[PDB]
C-alpha cells in the first residue's frame, strides 16, 4: 500500500521536472526560430542544470532524485521488502537514461516539444469547470499535431499560433453562446458527436493551412 504511495509520488515528481524541462528547452528553440541544436552552449549548460543542479529547491532530476532518495530510506525504516524499494531506485535510472538519451537527439527533442505544444494548446481553452485535465483528455484525442509544429515556434511571439487555433475552435464548436469566452461544466452537454467531428475537422483544417502557408 505504501509502495503504490512512493511510485504514485515517483511518477508524479518526473511529469512535473519532464514538463518544467521541455518548457525550458521551448525556450531555447523559440530563441533560435524554431531550429533544434542540441550541440550548442546554451542547450550543453541548460541541459546540464536542469540534470544535475545540485542547488537546494531548484527545479532538477538530481534534485527529484534526492527526494526520492529519503522516500526509499522511510520504506527501509518501515520495513518494506528489498525488491520493491530496488524496483524503484531502478526506475529514477532508467528514467535518467531515457532523459540523458532523448536531450541530445534532435527526433527525440522534437517528439517531446510538439507534445508540449499540444499540451500547451489544450491549456489554452479557458475551462472553468469542476476537471480541466478531464475536459481536455476528452478533447485530446480529436487533435493530432503535424510532426514539424515546432518549427514555427518564433523569438518574436509570446504564444505557438496553434493557442488561437484551439481557443477560437473549443469556443466556436463549445460555449453556448459566442458572447461567452469560458466553458465550464454546462459546456460539456455540447460535446456532441456532431460538435467533436466538427471541431476535430476544423482545427486540423486551420492546422493544414498553417503549416502550408508557412512551407
Amino acid at each position: 500500500r505504501l509502495v503504490k504511495k512512493v511510485t504514485s509520488n515517483l511518477e508524479t515528481e518526473l511529469k512535473f521536472f519532464k514538463g518544467r524541462l521541455v518548457q525550458e528547452l521551448m525556450q531555447i528553440v523559440k530563441n533560435e526560430n524554431g531550429r533544434i541544436d542540441h550541440t550548442s552552449k546554451n542547450w550543453q549548460e541548460s541541459a546540464s542544470v536542469l540534470l544535475n543542479s545540485q542547488e537546494k529547491g531548484a527545479v532538477s532530476l538530481a534534485e527529484v532524485e534526492r527526494a526520492v532518495s529519503k522516500m526509499t530510506q522511510k520504506l527501509r525504516d518501515q520495513k518494506v521488502s528489498e525488491e520493491e524499494v530496488v524496483n524503484i531506485e531502478s526506475k529514477l535510472k532508467f528514467e535518467r537514461a531515457s532523459l540523458e538519451a532523448k536531450l541530445f537527439d534532435d527526433n527525440e527533442i522534437k517528439e517531446l516539444i510538439n507534445k508540449r505544444i499540444k499540451e500547451d494548446a489544450l491549456r489554452a481553452i479557458p475551462f472553468l469547470g469542476s476537471d480541466s485535465e478531464s475536459f481536455m483528455e476528452k478533447i485530446s484525442p480529436f487533435v493530432k499535431l503535424p510532426d514539424d509544429s515546432y518549427s514555427l515556434l518564433k523569438a518574436n511571439d509570446k504564444h505557438h499560433p496553434f493557442q488561437n487555433i484551439l481557443y477560437s475552435n473549443a469556443l466556436k464548436f463549445f460555449a453556448d453562446s459566442s458572447d461567452i469566452g469560458y466553458l465550464n461544466d454546462d459546456s460539456l452537454k455540447n460535446l456532441t458527436p456532431e460538435n467533436l467531428n466538427a471541431f476535430e475537422q476544423a482545427v486540423a483544417a486551420d492546422i493544414d493551412k498553417l503549416m502550408h502557408h508557412h512551407h
